[PDB]
């Protein structure tokens, strides 16, 4: 398990870089007015690339720092919401949701960090899990309600974005609890890594697809 976890960190590092530069190279495929989300998706993968290089080194040392993962999350999750909410909102409605969902994400990630750095299975560990889970469910319920009025190819492309988040983000609470299900500390890190690749590279691909649709392709 320890070597598998290291290898996955190394592969994910190159994968985040590939996502970054793939998305940048692909921006010419859509109209200028629809490139912003693609560029933000590239920024998300680029920040992740930076932190994945650090996480692989940290894991390899034998004294791993989950703070690297959590700082990456706290910076990137609000950016992902910026991309999502721009599809359905502008102006006042956009500003309100970006702020409120960003605050919620920060609470979720901070509660998780508090719990994960507590003794596994302790009241503190479960306190962080429960607070994070409630905030997560609030976010997912808000997301489900977004764009329910859309029709046509834009509706389908937005539903694909929503579904990636609604399904893919379940991996994170599963990773968080893995170490109390078995001798699975490394499996937490495996699951977080797989999740970050799926969610960050996948969202970028789907934001690019949305931009193709918005461009009339
Ligand atoms: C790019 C990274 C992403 C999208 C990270 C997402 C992280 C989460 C949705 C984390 C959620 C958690 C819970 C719902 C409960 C346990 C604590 C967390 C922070 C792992
Ligand atoms: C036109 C295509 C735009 C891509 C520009 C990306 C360059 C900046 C990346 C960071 C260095
Ligand atoms: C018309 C404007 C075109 C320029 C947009 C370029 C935006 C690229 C942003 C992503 C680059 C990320 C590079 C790695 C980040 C390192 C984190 C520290
Ligand atoms: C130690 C006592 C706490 C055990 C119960 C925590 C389970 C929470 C599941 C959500
Ligand atoms: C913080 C624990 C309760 C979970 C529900 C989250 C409430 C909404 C987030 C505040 C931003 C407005
Ligand atoms: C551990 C593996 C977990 C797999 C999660 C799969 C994520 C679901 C993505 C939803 C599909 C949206 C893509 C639309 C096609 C374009
Ligand atoms: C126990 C909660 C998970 C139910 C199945 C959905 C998991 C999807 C992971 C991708
Ligand atoms: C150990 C008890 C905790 C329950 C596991 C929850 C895992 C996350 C699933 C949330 C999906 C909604
Ligand atoms: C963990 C194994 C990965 C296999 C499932 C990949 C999930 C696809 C994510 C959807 C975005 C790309 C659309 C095609
Ligand atoms: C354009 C084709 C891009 C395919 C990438 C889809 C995979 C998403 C990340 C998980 C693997």
């Amino acid at each position: 398990m320890e070597e598998l976890t290291y290898r996955l960190f190394m592969v994910a590092t190159v994968g985040m870089l590939a996502g970054t530069v793939f998305l940048l190279a692909s921006s010419r495929e859509v109209k200028p007015e629809h490139r912003r989300g693609v560029y933000i998706s590239a920024l998300v993968c680029g920040i992740a690339w930076y932190h994945y290089q650090k996480m692989g080194a940290s894991w390899e040392s034998g004294s791993y720092d989950t703070g690297l993962r959590y700082v990456d999350w706290v910076l990137t999750v609000p950016l992902m919401f910026v991309e999502v909410l721009a599809v359905t909102r502008k102006g006042a409605a956009y500003n309100e949701a970006v702020r409120n969902w960003g605050i919620a994400a920060t609470v979720m990630i901070g509660a998780g960090y508090y719990g994960e750095t507590s003794a596994a299975g302790s009241n503190e560990y479960w306190t962080g899990f429960v607070i994070a889970m409630a905030t997560y469910v609030w976010l997912m319920r808000n997301l489900q309600a977004e764009g329910e009025g859309l029709k046509g190819d834009q509706a389908v492309a937005f539903e694909n974005i929503k579904n990636l988040i609604l399904v893919g983000w379940i991996i994170y609470p599963l990773g968080y609890i893995a170490p109390v299900v078995g001798d699975f500390d490394a499996i937490r890190e495996v699951l977080y890594t797989i999740a970050d690749i799926i969610n960050k590279v996948g969202l970028g691909v789907l934001v690019l697809q949305m931009a193709r649709v918005q461009s009339g392709e």
